[PDB]
């Protein structure tokens, strides 16, 4: 059963600093967008992101062309955000967005077209077809393990940010390379206090 978190440590589990990271080409699952993520497009795009994640990871309880593969966990939800203009904590309806959930390299074309198949006859109200599947290579960041509330990212960023003025590094944060958080924990299950999120940064 593959498990990237447990798989591939050094991608899940920085260390509370900011440190150098290659992120090499990864299979997702995406959903593009724009607006608040409280807002119902953000809502929508990550109901559509599980419906499919699960539709896959759950044709295991049936007979299926997908007898012959891994199970999988289903991985963190991640997101690439930006803006056309000056990114603004303050104008949340400004910002731009991509939703991601990461996939078994046996995730192909032929096989998202199927799971959405199977989703529109098991949930024909959900809508999928702004679920693509991409193979991404991120490659040179930064990154660090940021716990606690999302407003006290600014401190989290400010550390990194002085990370790449010592080590040299160019900031490549923009609409191409984007600001990247994955989210460990879950609102639901975790104290705000305890919210862990990796905030990712590309460089060069």
């Amino acid at each position: 059963k593959i498990d990237f978190k447990k798989e591939e440590k050094k991608f899940y589990a920085p260390k509370r600093k900011p440190e150098r990271i290659f992120v090499p080409e990864m299979n997702f699952l995406m959903v593009d967008g724009k607006g608040d993520p409280d807002g119902e497009e953000y809502q929508k795009a990550v109901q559509s992101l599980y419906a499919i994640a699960y539709t896959i990871k759950m044709s295991k309880m049936g007979e299926t062309r997908l007898d012959g593969y891994s199970d999988f966990v289903v991985p963190p939800l991640e997101g690439f955000w930006w803006s056309e203009g000056k990114f603004d904590l303050k104008d949340r309806d400004a910002w731009l967005w991509t939703s991601i959930l990461r996939q078994p390299d046996f995730v192909t074309e032929e096989v998202l077209e199927w799971a959405k198949e199977v989703a529109r006859k098991k949930k024909p109200d959900v809508d999928t077809s702004r679920v693509k599947l991409v193979r991404f290579e991120e490659g040179e960041c930064v990154q660090m393990m940021h716990v606690g509330p999302f407003s006290e990212e600014v401190h989290t960023v400010a550390e990194m940010h002085q990370f790449m003025e010592t080590e040299g590094l160019r900031n490549d944060t923009g609409a191409i390379r984007k600001h990247h958080e994955i989210y460990l924990s879950d609102p639901r299950k975790a104290n705000p206090e305890k919210m862990k999120t990796i905030l990712r940064l590309p460089v060069s």
